[PDB]
């Protein structure tokens, strides 16, 4: 009785584990998965839902601090900075995301905000007198409820996640600890992005654009918000700039981001910020800040804001080879490692001079929170099946060996072959937990996974390599690594092949569809079949391809180009019978692009299936509702039982 | 002056039914009514339509039924002995029941009780049976759950009804005697026209043989006795629709066109018999029904071609702007019946004994007629004074083109406005427009043509822009206009603006994207990509096929319809530009309107989008009435700004 | 398979059989019993509703009009002068009680009033011009939904089967018919009882109290109300110093003079309704020579809505009327010139309801075997007898002496030849006859296997003032004596009633007299009590009628310290240490004419004494239950009485 995808309710999900001032506590987010009102069940229809809890530990065995049994949880534990309180964020219906602050010494949490849209984002001042926190605060916008027209005039008003963007962004406002009093800060024309205080709580270091257009285009900068008694421009960025660290000498901050004239397709790095003048902190490390590494067992935040350490020492992570590792960045010299497994993932971090707290995963191990080095969860014991372990298979490129790998079910008989392809396309497969591969290889199926020219953890010159070109080379090393990993493994069935991918991965496979007939069947999940309407339709099309491609489609001549590199151009050929799978209210890559590949392949008479989510969006295999989740799979697997 | 809200003022007919004896018409009458009249929300106006039944036997009508929630009541069907009118309800939770009621007195019971409701109410000419169709309790809970939807079919959604259900409605039988219901028959595919025989024994029937060949329009009509299947009449693999049974039971008269040409063909008449088919409406180089345009038809218009004796079907053509009743005669050609070259006739039904009809023009508000009779009073309500148009010609390589300008009172100089019908293939010219009477009313010359690719003017002026649309259908449009400038001293050469629908957006983007020259331009669902339409409209699986001889699944083809695409063209925009979308517009799906938008956004042109949630591609036709009035704010509210 | 309860079920319930001013039509209304929800019925639990509609007639079988599938349905139905519309009232949900216009030549009915509160009596100007009505239109009262006090002021702050009184009585309004527009005409400080139009259409009489309390004493004026002529329109003129009770008023055609239904001051409630003919203030008796009250006091079970018993002047001279006579009810004339004349009086019939005009006459008619039926002109036009699902049995007469001659009763025996159990009934009142009204829970009794004795002792009401006088202060003698008397009479006449198993039952008055008995002697095996009386002090201060009632019937005043002493020498709680016989006691919660606290305190004395008691208590019911209450309620009463008479006899 081989597992199905219902092994996924089996989980508990870890995230943003946030070690304690003192360095001796950790306290983290564990979401379950439960009945959505476990005292009246639908006897017709299950309804399995995240419910999150928070949990701590001192360095054994985690407990929970907290007990929901009704909404979707309690989420974004904060440490005061005396260590006897966590602020945290609680949802439950009607309470749309409360800000709670529970003493840890005894005693059940207080509800400090009474919001009708609740909170995000609180953040303790080091001086313990505020908490700072942004909120839409009691705004109603009753046009749906009515049935009435929206007005756009903006460039962007919808996002992947969030669905339609308020008139008003939300504001930030200050908690007053000692007086017990709210007031708002600084409500923004167009919008905050990251926000860090200053080491003497003074104020806080701002994201911003300028308007609406520029930060459409990626252009931010970032401005010096005193405490109450507006903002104040501090770097001429205009570019792209997060996860602020301010240096402990209370002037100097590191930025994460990448310099103006770059492009979304330059690695994420470390600059040191002095009065107005910028550098490169983590020199001689050519790979990108962040977690950039497959997988689809993370729920909820995960934190990566890097931390000094001391006065030369920044913490940070970065994707490697697909693997990610801890390292640490220095004023006086370059980067080195700090806790990097090559063969694992580091995907959430938080730290101080006094310890660190983390969660860290491999191929092979499903995530795990750590306090200073100790794992404090039993996480990967519920993992209700054996997992495997993949075997590397290389590949040559003009710029040197790929790699990839197979993950092979048990036995030694013919196994069909499935090439799955990564999005991004500037993201890595590797060390990441992956429960679909897993169930894969449990179900039968030899899973050939790889990082094609393109990705993102081999170097800057192995991510330029795509540029304004997709299709060309990418698509040849995916077929370079397929033809290799079945010489490689005899077992696997050249005769029973499948290709999927989603994303840019879908954009793959339905040009891999339109250029070769080889493969027995292909799934298609939140793909691009058109550039041109992607640049009018999704979130970032406004700037996405004038940085991956170097085009305009609202340009004559770039947009033949795109036409040009559109999948749904050469579908004629396609033989090959198509799952498609795709979600309502992604705004990434909106649905009208499966829209155009499922009839062009009815047009062909090619044999079709579109599976379509309401209310999901992008992220619907990485988070999305269990039941949805469970579906997805199923159909992925219906579909592969039926031609292979 | 008057604005939006002189919509409010309006009520609507619909369905003429003319009686079996020929002397009385029941129709329908759709007022506008808050939603709840009991609980009004102070801080939000919710105007709704709200149907009754009207009667009348050659007076003012009076009203039948006097609905006070819900939609109200339609589709009255006369009982052939005169004494019962059937028709469907709709009152809040009963979504649409059957009702009969006795027209000597006494109040309508209901006949069915299916949580779907029923539509199509046909009784036999015995009187013996009601038929109708019904999806009955069916329940499909996969949007209240949250559950995917998974597709298998080509169309999956139409305009109008959102998403299709994977059992089509079933055919049902009301026995009157018995007080019974039964399914009648239940089809895999759906069921098109449906016209009893003259001696009850059954019915005739549209049918697909199959998904696929219903997305590309291909029917065929079958018979279906009363029950103790249906077996296929005739083999026509296309359009078929307004069955006409002849009274001898086995001749019969269908609306549509034989394989071949493709749906750019004008519709025409056809007598079948034993299979064959031949065109009755002969040396008429005119469509059937009525393709003209105006903005006061809600509800049903039926247009159901009628034998007045055994040699004469009665019918409905458009000839160059208007819509004329004709007569078709077995033994040779088409004669006039009632024609106004200056009037719409826009529904009939009739019979041996009698007509009823609605009948309108530019300057007259659509009215009920009985025998030649108007039984209704309604252009009286519309609140302000309507003012003719002037017509205005231009000239081509195949003839004179014409349109019209339609100017406010005074003698002051006023903006002219350029309105592009869409279709292509319909007529502007003598249906009423409350939108173009109150753009006059409020200060703007409106211009408005009919460049070839319109439809009233013979098949070579619609096939002038067959595979190349922005050609001479612009050049006419453009054409047009120049003319009205020169020959109506009163438009403002310098306050200029353009705007139209569907085709007519295509042809706004198309012609922005290819001259600067007008101040503003409005867009409303709009065509701008059409590959990506192929893919998303409700159509697309057909319609440039048959408008442009292209398959955007086909790399050549796609190029050439890219080509032809306003997106191509648009880094000249330089207009601002108001676009106007519904979210339920499968017809031209919103994706449409968002890459216009986008692009005009990196190109920093002014522009504005009113985004309609609920609303289809008829918004401006019949939509919600306050949305209605929200699309007619947006235009005045942008011409004001930049004009 | 003998029949039960839920053979009420099967009936059809007719009501205000309205003729046409041509005198050839009736409308009138019918109330099935069907689900509350048909569509959606409740797998565990049934809800049989009242639902009504309206019925049309020429002659023939009658016809319906209307078709009500939710809601309580189609009431009050009222013809236009020129026989072509009707106007009528519509419940339906929160559509509470519409004004209604109907056109009887076709179309369906135009919605006329929209108030919250809906209206109530609709009766059209005799010129059509106008519809009179009364409503509380969108008033609100929030206070029960909010949990807030209810300050009490007034003497009468609740009514049986209309609860709680509200602050401001329900205003008289016009519907102007040509103009199609509504005004508010009259708001009165007190409350409206009967209203008229004269024959001319230029006003309404209409009858009021002075006061609060000589509402609650039951004195009572007419005022004369012209149409309105301004924004403020003129208030009523008090036309007649009445200072009683009065009702049924029926303007004469000559436009000045009127007749009225009710007592002249100085008499109290015992008195029989008569007619006055009232002229520039003077009165004088009408129906003279007929020593019997006004109106239907027959007991039956098979009414549900209104029953129009108003006079209406036939010509000149000529006053028809109905009256109720040693247990049935008649028509008769009364007459300015003579004395009163019978018109259609069977002796063994009950006329329930009738309208007539000089055209025509349309009524009710039933009798002890035979279910309500509407006639038009003497034919029937329904056939609602047949749908009575098991056979009527027929009573044979039983009579008893009194110091004031023959009483009589009646014994309803079941089929065969066995001793069967006798069970008394005892009809509430006091003043009121049973006899020839159709009773379905006495023909159940019978079908059942049960010997069913009721009677009319002294205090009845249809044998003449004197019979009613005679139990006047002294309820508990002779009209028990002469409910024994009969009994025993019936025990000896009837050899088949088994003397062994006897239960004596009664409501109302019928429920104090069953405590009364029981208190008196143990002769009987079983008893049922319902909605009954135990405490003669303590209902003058909860009953609706509680401050004018024993100062009627009695002469006492329960607020005077001797008089309080005589009421509880009366009380049959004072005698409950003598009851040894297994008591059923049935009462409802909103029973306002007899408070639930009379049952509380039988069932607790018969407790204290250990007696074998059960109470069934129902909620949102009032005093009406039996006669009128829902279906399911009446279903669960019967099954008690049945019950209980299974277990002890």
């Amino acid at each position: 009785p081989a597992p199905g995808p219902d092994s996924l309710l089996a989980l508990a999900f870890p995230s943003d584990p946030q070690v304690s001032p003192d360095g001796k506590q950790v306290a983290f987010v564990l979401a379950q998965i439960s009945e959505e009102d476990p005292a009246k069940p639908d006897k017709d229809f299950a309804r399995p839902r995240y419910r999150s809890g928070l949990w701590l530990s001192e360095g054994g065995a985690a407990r929970p601090l907290t007990h929901a049994e009704t909404g979707r949880g309690d989420s974004a534990p904060r440490w005061s900075p005396d260590g006897q309180n966590l602020a945290f964020v609680r949802s439950a219906g009607e309470v749309k995301a409360a800000l709670m602050l529970l003493p840890l010494k005894g005693g059940e949490a207080r509800r400090v905000t009474h919001f009708k849209n609740g909170v995000s984002g609180p953040q303790w001042s080091p001086d313990g007198r505020f908490i700072a926190f942004t909120t839409t605060a009691d705004t109603e916008d009753k046009r749906d409820e009515r049935g009435e027209a929206r007005v756009l005039t903006r460039p962007v008003y919808r996002a992947n996640g969030a669905d339609w963007l308020p008139e008003r962004p939300a504001a930030l406002w200050l908690y007053d600890v000692e007086a017990d009093k709210l007031r708002e800060w600084y409500a923004p024309e167009i919008g905050i992005g990251a926000l860090s205080w200053w080491p003497d709580s003074r104020g806080v270091l701002i994201v911003q654009s300028e308007d609406e257009w520029q930060a459409s285009q990626w252009r931010q900068d970032v401005y010096d918000l005193p405490l109450p008694t507006a903002p104040q421009k501090l770097l001429d960025w205009n570019s792209a700039a997060h996860g602020l660290a301010p240096h402990p000498d209370g002037q100097r901050f590191a930025l994460i981001g990448r310099p103006a004239g770059k492009g979304n397709t330059e690695h994420a790095h470390l600059y040191l910020i002095e009065n107005g003048q910028h550098r490169r902190l983590d020199t001689g490390h050519d790979h990108p800040v962040g977690d950039a590494v497959g997988g689809d067992c993370h729920v909820g935040a995960f934190p990566e804001g890097p931390r000094w350490l001391d006065g030369d020492t920044l913490l940070f992570s970065s994707t490697v080879r697909g693997s990610v590792g801890l390292f640490t960045a220095h004023i006086g010299g370059g980067v080195k490692a700090y806790d990097h497994d090559p063969q694992g993932v580091i995907s959430a971090f938080t730290a101080n001079e006094h310890g660190v707290a983390l969660i860290r995963e491999s191929a092979t191990r499903f995530p795990e929170v750590e306090l200073n080095g100790q794992r404090v969860t039993d996480l990967h014991a519920r993992f209700p099946f054996p997992v495997r372990e993949p075997q590397r298979v290389t590949f040559e490129t003009e710029l040197g060996e790929g790699e990839g790998w197979v993950l092979l079910p048990e036995g030694e008989q013919k196994v069909p072959a499935l090439l799955n392809i990564h999005g991004g396309p500037h993201t890595d497969y590797g060390h990441g937990f992956t429960h679909e591969f897993q169930l894969m290889a449990a179900r039968g199926y030899g899973v050939c996974y790889s990082n094609p020219r393109g990705s993102v953890g081999y170097g800057q010159a192995w991510v330029d390599a795509i540029y304004g070109r997709w299709g060309t080379v990418d698509a040849d090393d995916l077929l370079n690594f397929f033809d290799r990993c079945l010489e490689a493994v005899p077992r696997l069935d050249a005769a029973k092949t499948a290709v999927m991918g989603g994303a840019y991965g879908g954009f793959m496979t339905n040009w891999i569809t339109g250029h070769t007939t080889r493969f027995q069947a292909a799934i298609t999940d939140r793909c691009i079949s058109n550039l041109i309407s992607f640049g009018g339709t999704s979130d970032i099309g406004l700037r996405f391809w004038d940085d991956e491609l170097g085009l305009d489609f609202s340009r004559r001549a770039d947009a033949l180009k795109l036409w040009d590199l559109s999948p749904l151009q050469y579908v004629e050929n396609v033989k090959t019978p198509t799952l498609i799978v795709h979600s309502v209210l992604d705004h990434r890559c909106p649905v009208e692009q499966a829209e155009q590949w499922y009839a062009a392949l009815h047009k062909h008479q090619v044999p079709v299936r579109f599976v379509r989510f309401p209310e999901e969006n992008h992220e619907l295999s990485r988070s999305g509702r269990p039941d949805r989740r469970l579906t997805r799979l199923n159909e992925y697997f219906a579909w592969l039982e039926r031609w292979l």
